[PDB]
């Protein structure tokens, strides 16, 4: 699946890993994350992530 980078801190949201410490099971697409999910490192909102692909 895809990877998305936080443009603030460099955290990479990996859809294969999810974010299970914050309620997100592995295999959850970025578009499926709750509207109030934020970067687990810096707190940036979803708007500040970019998909890693051309
Ligand atoms: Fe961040």
């Amino acid at each position: 699946m895809a990877k998305w980078v936080c443009k603030i801190c460099g955290y990479i949201y990996d859809e294969d890993a999810g974010d299970p410490d914050n309620g997100i099971s592995p295999g959850t697409k970025f578009e499926e994350l709750p509207d109030d999910w934020v970067c687990p490192i810096c707190g940036a909102p979803k708007s500040e992530f970019e998909k890693l692909e051309d």
